[PDB]
C-alpha cells in the first residue's frame, strides 16, 4: 500500500512541450528512457522514500580488480541513491583488501568471499552464476544494481533508474544501426541474435531491477553461459552477449541513457550528454587482468 504524496510545488509539466527533442525517452514498448531533464528527481524521491526503499549494489573486486574500489565506493557515497538505503554487496577473493571507506547514515556494506577465476573472461561471466548462490537479497533489498567495478560516479545516480527490469546503452553504440551491434552472431550460441533483430546493444556494466527480477535475469544468462560451455562455444562478448539476448526475449520497464555510463577518455563529452554520471576509470587491460 502507497501513502498519499504531500503537497508539493514544482513546474507545472507542459503537454505541447517535450522535456527533450533530441532523443528518445520512451521506447517503443512504452518504456522510459532516462536522460538527464526527463524526471524531476523531487516526485521521484518522494515516491521511493515513502516506500522505505532499500537499493542493493553489487559490484565484484576479483585479484587486482580490489584496486578500484576506494574510488568507487567513495564516489558511490557522494552520488548513488543519497538519501536512500543502501546495501553494499562487494564480492572479492581477497576481503582484507578492502578499503575502509566511511558510510553515509542508512548504508551498509557486507563483503562476500568468492573464488577467483584464472580468465578475466571467466571472472566477468561468473558474476551471473555468483549474483543468482545468494539468497540474502529478497530478504535486504527492494532493487538490486549490478555493476562493474572499474569505474567511478561522477554525478547523480538515483531512483530515477529502478524499476522491474533495467538495461543501459552502451556509449560506443547508441547511434549505431543494429547489423553493426557487436551481439553474438554464432547460431551455435544461445546468445544468437539474427542482423534483423534487436532494440538497442546494452552494456554488461550496469543493469538491475527488482530482486525477482534480477535473480531471473542472471539466472538465465548463467544457465544460457553453462549450455554454451558445454557446446564447446564462448560468446564475443561472454556475459554481455548473453544479457543483450535477454533483454531482447525480455523487454527491460527502462532503459538508461549513455550518462550512466560513459567512458570520456575514449569518447569526449558529446552535446547529447548534459551530465556524465557513471564513468570508466582508465585501465591498462592486460596488466590489470593478469598475474
Ligand atoms: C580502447 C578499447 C575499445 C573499446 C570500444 C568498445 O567498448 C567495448 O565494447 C565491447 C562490445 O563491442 C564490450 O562492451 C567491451 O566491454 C567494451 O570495452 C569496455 O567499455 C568501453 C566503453 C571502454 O571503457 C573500454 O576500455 C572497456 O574495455
Ligand atoms: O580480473 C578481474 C577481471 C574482471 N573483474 C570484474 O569484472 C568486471 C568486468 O571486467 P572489466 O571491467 O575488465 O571489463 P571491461 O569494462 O574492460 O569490458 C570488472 O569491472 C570487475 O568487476 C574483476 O573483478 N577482476
Ligand atoms: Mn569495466
Amino acid at each position: 500500500f502507497m501513502v498519499s504524496l504531500p503537497r508539493m510545488v514544482y513546474p507545472q509539466p507542459k503537454v505541447l512541450t517535450p522535456c527533450r527533442k533530441d532523443v528518445l525517452v520512451v521506447t517503443p514498448w512504452l518504456a522510459p528512457i532516462v536522460w538527464e531533464g526527463t524526471f524531476n528527481i523531487d516526485i521521484l524521491n518522494e515516491q521511493f522514500r515513502l516506500q522505505n526503499t532499500t537499493i542493493g549494489l553489487t559490484v565484484f573486486a576479483i585479484k587486482k580488480y580490489v584496486a578500484f574500489l576506494k574510488l568507487f565506493l567513495e564516489t558511490a557515497e557522494k552520488h548513488f541513491m543519497v538519501g536512500h538505503r543502501v546495501h553494499y554487496y562487494v564480492f572479492t577473493d581477497q576481503p582484507a583488501a578492502v578499503p575502509r571507506v566511511t558510510l553515509g547514515t542508512g548504508r551498509q556494506l557486507s563483503v562476500l568471499e568468492v573464488r577467483a577465476y584464472k580468465r578475466w573472461q571467466d571472472v566477468s561471466m561468473r558474476r551471473m552464476e555468483m549474483i543468482s548462490c545468494e539468497r540474502r537479497f529478497l530478504s535486504e533489498v527492494d532493487y538490486l544494481v549490478c555493476v562493474d567495478v572499474d569505474m567511478e560516479f561522477r554525478d547523480h545516480v538515483g531512483v530515477e533508474i529502478l524499476t522491474p527490469l533495467f538495461g543501459t546503452l552502451h556509449p560506443s553504440f547508441y547511434g549505431s544501426s543494429r547489423e553493426a551491434f557487436t551481439y553474438e552472431r554464432r547460431p551455435q550460441s544461445q546468445a544468437y541474435i539474427p542482423k534483423d533483430e534487436g532494440d538497442f546493444y546494452y552494456m554488461g556494466a550496469f543493469f538491475g531491477g527488482s530482486v525477482q527480477e534480477v535473480q531471473r535475469l542472471t539466472r538465465a544468462c548463467h544457465q544460457a553461459m553453462m549450455v554454451d560451455q558445454a557446446n564447446g562455444i564462448e560468446a564475443v562478448w561472454h556475459d554481455e552477449s548473453h544479457l543483450n539476448k535477454y533483454l531482447l526475449r525480455h523487454k527491460p520497464t527502462k532503459v538508461l541513457s549513455p550518462e550512466y555510463l560513459w567512458d570520456q577518455q575514449l569518447l569526449g563529452w558529446p552535446a547529447v550528454l548534459r551530465k556524465l554520471r557513471f564513468t570508466a576509470v582508465p585501465k591498462n587491460h592486460q596488466a590489470v587482468r593478469n598475474p
